[PDB]
């Protein structure tokens, strides 16, 4: 599973980045709406600057045609911006115009397989169903992970998925034994994901045997 | 999973197609028969001319003879005409006469998998399962998918399955998770696919932190 | 499981009990209200009057000292009278007061286990789980009835569960394998439980026999 | 799983009951086109022995059933799968006599004769499998359903074709099988067994 | 899974192949001596005058040199027969001459995977496991055939399995699920397959819908 | 699961019982014939044995069987009657058991067989294990299949599995539930080895040894 | 399984108790330690005034015979007070002294099986292995209440599971239908239990329907 | 599973009942022999300690002076139990003992037939090798699990001691495989406390309760 | 799966290679406590992959390490301990195509950050999870799925191997390699009977 990090903040792209494990990056209007005193377009400019792999912007309009001039201004900023549309009728039909004119969508706010499935048939690139907002209401989020991977394994397609809402580690290992392609999660994640007391405990010992 | 609609009436069909996410149509006797003032095969023209998948139309006849020239009419309308064809033994002989004549063809009112086997074996393009009229008569119409499904894969038939008598969503993600090729079912459903309570709330929080 | 009609139209509930299968009543707000000129107390007694199993009444105050008032005034009318409470906070406040003095309580609008396991901690008789509104937002709700089953047995509560929201005949027969102690369903779906094409076929054949 | 033999020949009920396997009978309309027979069997069988009603009424088959009991107290009253079927099954079992319910082809017709008060139910094998429906499937859904929820129905598998029938029906938890004599027979039968009898005493024989 | 039809009656395999269904024919020396007043040659060159694929025919004699020299006499009547050797050490010598020469085999009488097995790897182009002979002395036939479908698989044999001594339409299901390349059948079993209540009902409601 | 010890040889009988595991005896007219008397050997048998012993019956007509089968049972009361898997043999099963005589019906190839001899009234079924292999047919899901249909049901009949080759019928019948197995003297006295055991052995003397 | 709160603030667990669903109190050192100006044995006196349940309250020293007295002190303040000691060897001699005299004990600090076993050889009356700890190292926590409920069941202990380091409602529906006896969870867990879109929607719905 | 210690040294034997874990002891004639102190004595000692079963191993192979030899170890105290090494004349020792009314303990077991064989002599715990049967290459841990099936499923009230315990995975398998008992040595005891978080989470309290 | 022998021990590693049975090394700084002399002889012993572990936390030194122990042979592949500077390190290693071996990996988390730093092996460690209470061998179970599923070509090394019941369930479970002592090595080749078969072949030969 490849790992992305979800965030709009600058400097914690950065320290993904450097770490030699970065896939990609998600932000959304919240993430971003939390940096302070910096344009949302000269922002987008900085991390694709930095990162190669899918940048996800998401649009602000409810409605189709809006949303499809959003998505094509988005896409001139750099070739790995990905547009991001929510879970809506609107949404699918977005989706389907920019396909049709080559540019890459990342359709969000996915909570259920028919949902995941329908974005995947307007021709979405990416699909992200939330973990962690689905737990918080008592349905399984990763078993929505294992639904979407079987039906687009049955079915040959090609969308991939992104596991989004991560809150920590256990959703990660889980995401990536159902077969989530990619997980999009806080900087925070990330850096738990490093640690274990025995490798903590084996190091110390490796190093005192061979310091006499 | 591909969508279908399962209708006659012509503004529906418009509408799921302006979704991007329309691969074909089935008509049938019935829903043919409530749709007011327009030819048959007057219709069938509109539709194919909005629809470039499959468009089924169902013959009249249940004696071979006149259903295989049925069909060959059927077929000059245009060249995405699919032509249904009841489940009988009159039927079989129908299939293979239009396979033979490279006409596309999909079996209809098929109730358990020996009946789609038999549709397979005469050359049938499609076969029709129903979901929701097993049900309501204690079978569980979904365990049908999965056998014909079964069937098909392990002995390489390339029949494509339209799960049909769709009646809500929980028919949809299970018949995609069990193989169904296609999936054809009235707008109302495929509206019904878009919405989650957590997709609105999602929307209003990004809105709301978006705008200060 | 047992059948209970879930309505309140006295008519209905009348013809559900001459068929000799019925263990109770559910009635709520919106069923009470599409009804015709009567008192919501007066129904209540004559449907309490013709059954003698379980008959729910729901509380209209969201409040939880006036949802006990409304509670010990519902459980004057008869001693089958189950006082139905909304899944929130000061539902559960108002099913411990009412348990406390013997009032038999029914915990409504559960779309998870979760919600269902606090029902049956304040001391609930009955918890209603909502098939059907769950199935139309892409989450099994019998997997629900399933979870419950569980929690209960190996927790050894004597919280018995009613499988609501109940749509189509293939509720029903999951429902009773997955172990809800009772299904509450329309008439309409009761009626259609009886059918079978084999049967009518067997009574036709016993009697053309039987005759000559 | 208790034998009962599904015929109305009071010849091949007596033929059966002499094996000693016998723990009921079946009758049927068409059994019985090809009171004082049902005497007769009642005589010789100790164990349940189902008489079906006529009238598709409740009142009459109601009528019908009290009439039955009368005979032995053995007799079971036969009702289809009806709504009308359902009410005279409520009232039969209100006046203690003991019921069976045919022609039930799924666990939702099951489940609604049991709650009725139904002694028992008769799910039919052989004619669901020819519709490309198994059988067998349905005994394991209503043994799931009467075990899990603490019912004391008992199920009689019934339109058993073959020997096949015989033991899954066994397996998945059928109470009762009813079935010809004829396939009573059969299952005695085994190339192995014929061997072995043969082998035993060609080496007690010198 | 493939139909063929267990019979030596020529009317009933003209009616079969009109069905459009008939892959094959399966004669043997009692299928073929209940019928009247035709030589054996004659009937298999009228059967392979109608039917295009595999028509298997029986050899008499129990000795391998005889069993050979039949073989070659009955591969000369058509390119489609296919020569039936009982399961016998002397027919696993003639299924490995035959194969040799290039004539196709059936090896029949088969009622364990031992059997089966020993028959593939002598050559044998077919195997026919006998379902309701089996069953009826208390052994699942329709076991075998997953027996010998996993063997066949696992090692890579091309040798095809007719599932013979079908009885019923429970057996044509299975046979298919579990894997047999072909059913053999008498064609009543055939007719019954195409029956199903609903298709019946579905076909009435059609047309009168259709007709006012 | 209980040990019979399927023999009519006395002496193998007697070095069974001396085992401490011996909770029953299965003779067979073939098992008998290779070896006296025939009922003064199960005089001699039932002297030795506490448990459940086999004699089977000759004819194959029912009133001859429950003729027979009264005479055995007048030996000793551990005296069981073997009856074979006909229509005759059910009859003489009933007959026998409505006197409260013990029966054993052998010669059982599959589970339609041995139900029919539950309803009888059999103590016992004795399913044939190796007889069955030979021609292909699992006879330790025979096994399986009975177990489940007699508990399921609430029947009180005993499996004796029988035609056992070897060890590996042994452990598995057990863990089937067969409540009892009867086989050959050599079969029992291959159970108790292993090569761990005979290292432990040798190794635990030789540490205690000094 | 039952509800216990995981808390010292004396304002939540008095909150907790008022929905009528607290079966018991958990304190440990850091939890009692972020509390200002309260001793904590007359905290104790005040929690075990409110709470009739178990309320465990965890001794500092590491030394058997100083966790022995300062059990039989805790002991004294309330019948109800369980004696929380942390899984080490002198632990284990504390738990054997405590349950000797009658006292109730709680060992904490569980991370595997092996650590269970032990604890409740020892004589301990509830264990409570810790989710969210392990979770965030990489092991599933709720693996290992299985492991336990699996142990104590095959054996006949009477030995009480505490699911502890519960950080989010998917912990609770999980640890409930794998059999901890108990859970005990931060009083915002709690409330978030309680809610569900489906509800809110529900309520309102009905209240519409019913005033007009 | 209860926890016996696999051992005849005396001080370990005092430490392990001080934890309040240990339910009974197991010595062997290895176990025994690596020991100054004669062996019913130090019986006597630990059975004035250990109200469980202590297991005690007969010398002679010969049914007959087996036999003797138990009568003898069962006057040593009521929760002596006479091990006896898996073969036909331990059999008939078994037996023999049982018949007395005497506990007894079979050893050296490899296989399902060898612990089904042993509970049939009417042997009271038999005791199966895990480790020994895993260096050989075959799952010591399955055979726990075939003999908690056969006794189940029989309704033999034989006990299970899984022996040859070498590591903490043996005893969490052991247990959730239904070994009634895991006889193991004082070490391996004190290993199963241990765990780096609770380390960690018994330093965090001291932390945060110290200012 | 493969077996490496686990040791720095130049005899044991001759005597390994010499059963026909050797496809790699590891060393460890535990296991090693002049060592790139040591590796010279190895890497000319052996063909396959040899490890040898850094000795700095730091990325920038690890990197420096790992370029002078690659200069040594082709088959030299470098050992770096799971941290963030590790996973950097991996990185810069993988970028300049050199191999590398993340090791003490105790979850399913740090193995897929590894995989994903470029690692070329990754080595979990069976019996310290084993002692803790959690079970070693499911981790193998887990990171072979993982790798399975995503397309992963990255090779898992089973280390911490305690006894012969760890290699037969790693080898199972999908391990690529499994990693251990000499002696365990020549405990696989026993039974007793093929020690039985061999003595019963021989007497019945000789007459």
């Amino acid at each position: 599973m490849l790992f992305f990090v979800d965030t709009a903040n600058i400097d914690e792209i950065r320290e993904a980045n450097e770490l030699g494990i970065l896939a990609g990056v998600t932000t959304n209007p919240s993430l971003v709406a939390k940096e302070a005193n910096v344009s949302f377009h000269d922002r987008l400019r900085e991390i694709t600057d930095v990162v190669k792999g899918s940048v996800s912007a998401e649009v602000i309009s409810l409605k189709a045609e809006e949303m499809i001039e959003e998505g094509k201004e988005l896409a001139k900023i750099a070739p790995n911006i990905t547009v991001k549309i929510p879970m809506t009728s609107d949404g699918l039909k977005a989706v389907r115009a920019l396909t049709d004119l080559g540019i890459k969508t990342n359709v969000t706010l996915i909570f259920n397989a028919n949902q995941a499935l329908l974005a995947a048939r307007a021709g979405a690139t990416y699909v992200s169903p939330f973990l962690g907002r689905l737990d918080d209401i008592g349905h399984n989020g990763l078993d929505l992970i294992s639904e979407v991977k079987q039906i687009f394994d049955i079915h040959g397609l090609d969308t991939q998925i992104i596991a989004a809402s991560i809150r920590h580690p256990q959703h990660v290992t889980e995401a990536a034994l159902r077969g989530a392609h990619i997980g999009t999660m806080p900087l925070k994640v990330i850096h738990a994901l490093t640690k274990h007391p025995l490798t903590d405990k084996g190091i110390e010992q490796f190093l005192a045997d061979w310091n006499k």
